[PDB]
């Protein structure tokens, strides 16, 4: 897989971000994770975590997987990086997202994220507390 450039348009919530990609505004949904909705427990914390991570970043990138690049809502499906750190993994490591929505053929980073989730669970962080 390979990283491509994007720029932040607006934080939305823990697992969706509005980015400009190839010059076009798009909502991206983070592959292989599920944050709580803003109205659920840890929802506000997830949103703030993602927001901080993408607003502080000098460089945003998106990485598509091998399979579908947009979902049925027209959201881009990618791993999103902030100054080289994957947001998807960072949410999971902090106990602010569960590994989820693992579809065959868009699951390149599945085991990386499951290792993060195991460590968040051992530490009893956030969702796992
Ligand atoms: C993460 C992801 C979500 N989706 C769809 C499945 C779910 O459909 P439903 O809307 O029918 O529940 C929805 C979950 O996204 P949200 O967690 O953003 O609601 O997005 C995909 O199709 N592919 C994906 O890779
Ligand atoms: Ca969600």
């Amino acid at each position: 897989l390979h990283k491509e450039p994007a720029t932040l348009i607006k934080a939305i919530d823990g697992d969706t971000i509005k980015l400009m990609y190839k010059g076009q505004p798009m909502t991206f949904r983070l592959l292989l994770v599920d944050t709580p909705e803003f109205n659920e427990k840890y929802g506000p914390e997830a949103s703030a975590f993602t927001k901080k991570m993408v607003e502080n970043a000098k460089k945003i990138e998106v990485e598509f997987d091998k399979g579908q690049r947009t979902d049925k809502y027209g959201r881009g499906l990618a791993y999103v990086y902030a100054d080289g750190k994957m947001v998807n993994e960072a949410l999971v490591r902090q106990g602010l997202a569960k590994v989820a929505y693992v579809y065959k053929g868009n699951n390149t980073h599945e085991q990386l994220l499951r290792k993060a989730e195991a460590q968040a669970k051992k530490e009893k962080l956030n969702i796992w507390s």
